[PDB]
């Protein structure tokens, strides 16, 4: 037989499956009205991809060379890992850590040089919040979705990175409107209600550093006069899931979607996502704080049930 | 405690810290379609709009004008001895969930019975002429666009003050419009299911004898098997907290809906309903569009039983 909690989880999954809840990424060829977006996607916590939605001048123009020419060879913040897994699991001396990227400043031209050097470490630029570049985007074009959130973005992120930079599976407390400018992004998505199918562990936290001789290593993170820090993190690799180690993952129904230059992906709050991309892909995305209702509380309960 | 109980405690603590479903929002002006979808539908959040509707029917519609308009047609009416149609009642030391006595009656006789304080409790309930012109259903478009489909049911209700609707839930989005008088709702949010005691009761129906006496007649299925119904056990108006201490953690909401007011009652919200004498109301039921919230609620049902 099954335990009470197991039967309850089985009910949740069976009901979602029969009702096709979060069982696909809706695909649209035209931008919906704000009311359509609110009814069909925001209110249903349902992801959607709109093809060739944006005609921003950035799309088809922005490249690393174009950005160097447009903004000069200025110093930007860059993230570096030896393995391509910033905010990702990696082992050292027999111990598995959740590892943060090495963050540094370097000149855009040097970033371009290291992007052209796959014998070297994996790099990507990230910028969170430009008179030469604000002209190339029209944020108001996303109003059709923003009107469901009825608030300005918490954050606007710019990403430009190596094809080897993989973002391991996580979720965010934001509504995410994701716009690819150049190249393509590959998303693996898992709906929140399938949490019981996604194994999670508790891991010592580390950060990448380079030794005096240039070798990468993992430095554990410690608080002032105190012990090691820990992070809960998804432990499955959606590209190579170990179903012997994580049989429950066999019951997940991951969704795969490719977002091209000019496409918009609405990634709803608390959806698990794992992200890859083409080489020198460029993207911008908009994070809005979520509006709490009973789904968040049910998700917290689901967390308690799967601990 | 058990794992299930700790899970339910986590749920309730989170919802209480966020005050999910802690009040019925009050509007003095009909919102836009987009406002309604974003603030209320997508949040499974009730809302009452004051003096929203100016239909001719508001103010005019009373039993006398109705008799005039329909030529005293014979209507289907529900009768109970206690005023609790679809409600619990004891007979022979056993507690049944009782359906109403369903009969046919001239509107004039219904009006006469409503005026009898010593008589049984009557109410007219009619579910789908010159009356259609007294309404303007398109005025509810602001809500219908969130449902994106025509009403799956439209109900008319005219009733005695003693008719009380015991606490229950519906799998419908409900747009409730009071025509004459007022309705009093007690609401409990779905996520508080574990605070609402429910029991399994044998099904029964009210019937009158040859001498005019109400009794409870058991029901059965196709065979002679006894029929059962799950039903909320607590009386919100005077809850037995000794027998049902968990209900102390529920936080019911009281709202009075006057003539011209609109109440949006979201799907699966518990509601207990009273009304003023000869109250008239019309409501619109829309089948729900299943999302993850419904599946969470089905899980919650499995856990609390
Ligand atoms: O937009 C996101 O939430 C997200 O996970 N973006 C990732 C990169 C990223 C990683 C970490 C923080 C912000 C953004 C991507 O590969 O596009
Ligand atoms: O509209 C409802 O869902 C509802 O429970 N209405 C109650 C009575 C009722 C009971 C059953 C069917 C329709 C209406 C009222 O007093 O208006
Ligand atoms: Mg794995
Ligand atoms: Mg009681
Ligand atoms: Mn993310
Ligand atoms: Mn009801």
């Amino acid at each position: 037989s099954m335990s009470e909690v197991e039967r309850a989880l089985d009910v949740l999954l069976q009901e979602a499956e029969e009702l096709c809840i979060g069982s696909s990424v809706v695909e649209l060829d035209r931008i919906p009205t704000a009311l359509e977006f609110c009814r069909e996607f925001y209110s249903k916590n349902q992801p959607v991809v709109i093809r060739k939605a944006l005609n921003w001048p950035a799309i088809g123009k922005w490249t690393p060379k174009y950005l160097i020419e447009a903004l000069g060879d200025r110093s930007v913040d860059v993230a570096i890992t030896p393995n391509g897994y910033a905010d990702g699991l990696a082992t050292q001396n027999g111990q598995e850590y959740f590892v943060l990227p090495l963050e540094t400043k370097m000149k855009l031209s040097e970033v371009v040089r290291r992007l052209d050097d796959p014998t070297g470490a994996v790099h990507y630029i990230q910028k969170q919040n430009l008179p030469e570049l604000a002209a190339d985007l029209r944020v108001s074009d996303l109003d059709f979705a923003q009107q469901s959130f009825n608030k300005p973005p918490d954050a606007v992120n710019f990403w430009l990175g190596d094809e080897r930079a993989v973002t391991s599976m996580h979720k965010d407390p934001y509504e995410n409107v994701y716009c690819v400018i150049s190249g393509h992004k590959d998303f693996v998505l898992i709906p929140p209600h399938q949490l019981s199918c996604v194994p999670r562990g508790i891991y010592p936290t580390g950060v990448y550093k380079t030794s005096d001789s240039g070798q990468f290593y993992i430095e554990p993170l410690r608080d002032e006069e105190g012990s090691d820090q820990f992070t809960e993190w998804v432990s499955v690799d959606p590209l190579s899931p170990d179903l012997a180690k994580y049989p429950e993952y066999a019951r997940a129904k991951p969704l795969k979607v490719r977002v091209h230059a000019g496409d918009i992906l609405y990634l709803p709050n608390y959806w698990f996502h794992h992200v890859s991309q083409s080489h020198k892909c460029i993207a911008v995305n908009f994070w809005y704080d979520l509006d709490y209702d009973s789904r968040y509380c049910y998700y917290r309960m689901l967390e308690q049930m799967t601990s």
